[PDB]
């Protein structure tokens, strides 16, 4: 029943690729290889539904008088909140707007925004992230300070560039998950010219379990 009953919802129709050669490699993990344009191109192949670029900055938080180190600024896709199964609690989310017009706006994590704001309505609220100024447009629920900002913003005003740290993507309900895994791969080499990026998703963690001693 370990495989069974456990990997329910995780990774099944979702797939998360991320630069390097595994968890097993943390030095290749390093290297910033996916780009936007890569995320352009899955979301366009006809057994994909949504794509979700991923990078962050981890850095210094001020709200306020306050000043929080560590805190985690995502850089992400709209369909982020929806695929990582974290619900709107209040306010709203990124929109398609956000991201084209590259938008200061932040979304809180949970405890996020109980670290910052206890009690207070966050809504509204400016939080500068390494001196740059974001406002506060919801809260969702959570997975340590975590802040979900569009992929756009964070590229073109924090980190620079178009490279990203991971692409999760969402698989068509009707197409064969190991199918989709091959031809994903295969684009991305295509476009990387190597493989130089490797896939999490539910066939991936079966696959660890069955290759660990028990």
């Amino acid at each position: 029943q370990k495989i069974l009953e456990n990997i329910r919802g995780i990774g099944t129709n979702t797939m998360t690729i991320f630069n390097g050669n595994g968890f097993g490699d943390r030095r290749s993990r390093h290297i910033q290889n996916l780009k936007i344009s890569d995320a352009n191109t899955l979301s366009k192949q006809s057994y994909i539904q949504s794509v979700t670029p991923n990078t962050s900055s981890s850095g210094i938080l001020v709200v306020g008088n306050k000043s929080f180190t560590s805190a985690n600024l995502y850089g992400i896709g709209e369909q982020y909140f929806d695929v990582e199964g974290l619900k709107l609690k209040q306010g709203r989310l990124l929109t398609e707007d956000d991201v084209d017009q590259s938008n200061q706006v932040v979304v809180l994590d949970e405890s996020a925004k109980k670290a910052i704001f206890a009690n207070e309505n966050p809504l509204g609220k400016t939080v500068i992230f390494n001196k740059r100024p974001f406002r506060v447009i919801g809260v969702v629920s959570d997975q340590s300070l975590n802040l979900y900002s569009p992929y756009s913003t964070v590229l073109n005003k924090i980190t620079g560039g178009s490279r990203i740290g991971s692409i999760t993507v969402k698989i068509s309900d009707d197409v064969n998950s190991t199918v989709a895994e091959k031809s994903l791969t295969e684009l991305l080499k295509s476009l990387h010219g190597k493989k130089d990026f490797f896939i999490m998703n539910s066939d991936t963690i079966k696959q660890t379990i069955e290759n660990t001693t028990g």
